[PDB]
Parts: structure tokens; C-alpha cells; sequence
């Protein structure tokens, strides 16, 4: 593997572009200085392997002063594509995205884990034949939510300090409640509305401590009724967020219902099933 330039930073470590030298294929290479977390993330990926929209790990090991995890190269993140599309996606694109994202999250849940860091940066489009598939990345904050053998849900816990990115965190996460399935989905809800509006009402709030800033975000989040947040947009978005906040800590979300909400809306809007995203029209 030839090592390349730094293209990003995950919940842990830094990712670089690279090359499978003998196959002449470009790859993504995540490095962790040899508190270790890379191997754990690698195990989760392997456990998720074989699912739709999940990256393939090509190699895992240590070289020098680094633990290394080579992954198949993917396309731009949804945050990147959002930028390229002038930071506003058309309703059809949000719906096409929502259908796949609910599904990715549902799959991770079917495998007994919660992601805990659902945000535009952690969703990347594929390449080649899978150019229209939305992948989910970075399991650096993922956690098991039910025992593999018995499916006993983890217990309810309070006073937890925040983990994930504040902009898309659920109201309960801000309130120190252990995250569960409902939270990955509520976060997706804010992500969708972010795509619709171009920004969220609790963005760009200035504070001192960089811990007092989460407080402002929390208060704003609890001070902004859902109907206001989604005012001027299809009621489905508000219905989706309300459903998410109504989920009991250990409830199994009805993913099908949520997708159907957006599918019916798609049908009613009269959009064509050609799967053409906004970025597919850049010339
Ligand atoms: C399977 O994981 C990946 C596969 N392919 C790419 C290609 O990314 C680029 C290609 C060309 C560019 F010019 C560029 F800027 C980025 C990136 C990743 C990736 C993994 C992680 C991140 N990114 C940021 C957050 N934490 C992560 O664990």
C-alpha cells in the first residue's frame, strides 16, 4: 500500500488516501497511533460486512508506529454533495436519501449495534456500479444495544456526558440519557431537515466553554417545536420526528412505517423513479 494525503479525521484517528500498489487501485487508509480503538471499529465493520451500503475492509494490521485499516475507496460525503449542490437539496433528493438512510440505520440495528454519530459527514456515496448507493461510515462511536444471543436490551442510564456531534444529537442525548435505536433515527430526522432548510435553528450559536455551547444547542432544540422546525415543508418530516421522540427507550422502531411515510409522499408529489439525485445533474 502506498500511503497518501490526509483527507479527514474520524471519531478516532485520521484517514488518508492510498494505493493497493500491485492492483493499482486507490483505497482509503485509516491510521491510529499504536486507549486503542481502531481494532474495535474494524471488528464491527467485519460484523456488518455483507450488508448493503457497508464499506469493505481490505486489510487490518500494524506497521511501524501505527495500527492500520485499509478500506475500499468511496465517493463524496453527503456534506460534500450538499456543498456542491449549494447547500440545499431538492425535496426529491431528500426523499431518495431518507429511504436509504433509514434502511442503513435499520441494518446496523439488526446487527445489534447503534451508530451514535448519524450526520452528513458519515454517509458517503459509492463508486462505479454502486454510485447511487448511500454507504454509512465510521463506527468509532458505535455500541452494542442488545446481547447477541438473547437480545436483552441494555439498561436505561442517566447522567451520561454527550457523545456524537451536538448539531444532530437527540434531545435525550443532550439530557444525558443513554442512546438507543430511537436516537440514531431522531438524529437522521434533523439531518433531513438540515438538508431541507440548508441549516438548523441551533447552528451558529456562540458560547465560551465549548461545553456551554452544547447547553445553548440543547435549550434551542427543546425551545423549537417540531411544527415550527418543519414549517413550510411536507408534514411527513414532522410526523417522522414526532414518531422518533415518542419511541420508548427500548422500543423497536417501525422502520417500514417511516419509509412508507416518505414513499407515499414521493408518489403523491409525482416524482419519477429514475433515482436521479441533485448532484447527478452537475455539468
Ligand atoms: C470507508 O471509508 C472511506 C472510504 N473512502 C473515502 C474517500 O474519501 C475521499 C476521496 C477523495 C477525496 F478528495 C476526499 F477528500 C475524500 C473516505 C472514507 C472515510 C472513512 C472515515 C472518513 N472518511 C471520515 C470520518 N471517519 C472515517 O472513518
Amino acid at each position: 500500500y502506498r500511503l497518501g494525503r490526509k483527507i479527514g479525521s474520524g471519531s478516532f484517528g485520521d484517514i488518508y488516501l492510498g494505493t493497493d500498489i500491485a492492483a493499482g487501485e486507490e483505497v482509503a487508509i485509516k491510521l491510529e497511533c499504536v486507549h486503542p480503538q481502531l481494532h474495535i471499529e474494524s471488528k464491527i465493520y467485519k460484523m456488518m460486512q455483507g450488508g448493503v451500503g457497508i464499506p469493505t475492509i481490505r486489510w487490518c494490521g500494524a506497521e511501524g508506529d501505527y495500527n492500520v485499516m485499509v478500506m475500499e475507496l468511496l465517493g463524496p460525503s453527503l456534506e460534500d454533495l450538499f456543498n456542491f449542490c449549494s447547500r440545499k437539496f431538492s425535496l426529491k433528493t431528500v426523499l431518495l436519501l431518507a429511504d436509504q438512510m433509514i434502511s442503513r440505520i435499520e441494518y446496523i440495528h439488526s446487527k445489534n449495534f447503534i451508530h451514535r454519530d448519524v450526520k452528513p459527514d458519515n454517509f458517503l456515496m459509492g463508486l462505479g456500479k454502486k454510485g447511487n448507493l448511500v454507504y454509512i461510515i465510521d463506527f468509532g462511536l458505535a455500541k452494542k444495544y442488545r446481547d447477541a444471543r438473547t437480545h436483552q436490551h441494555i439498561p436505561y442510564r442517566e447522567n451520561k456526558n454527550l457523545t456524537g456531534t451536538a448539531r444532530y444529537a437527540s434531545i435525550n442525548t443532550h439530557l444525558g440519557i443513554e442512546q438507543s435505536r430511537r436516537d440514531d433515527l431522531e438524529s437522521l430526522g434533523y439531518v433531513l431537515m438540515y438538508f431541507n432548510l440548508g441549516s438548523l435553528p441551533w447552528q451558529g450559536l456562540k458560547a465560551a466553554t465549548k461545553r456551554q455551547k452544547y447547553e445553548r444547542i440543547s435549550e434551542k432544540k427543546m425551545s423549537t417545536p417540531i411544527e415550527v422546525l418543519c414549517k413550510g415543508y411536507p408534514s411527513e418530516f414532522a410526523t417522522y420526528l414526532n414518531f422518533c421522540r415518542s419511541l420508548r427507550f427500548d422500543d423497536k422502531p417501525d422502520y417500514s412505517y417511516l419509509r412508507q411515510l416518505f414513499r407515499n409522499l414521493f408518489h403523491r408529489q409525482g416524482f419519477s423513479y429514475d433515482y436521479v439525485f441533485d448532484w447527478n445533474m452537475l455539468k
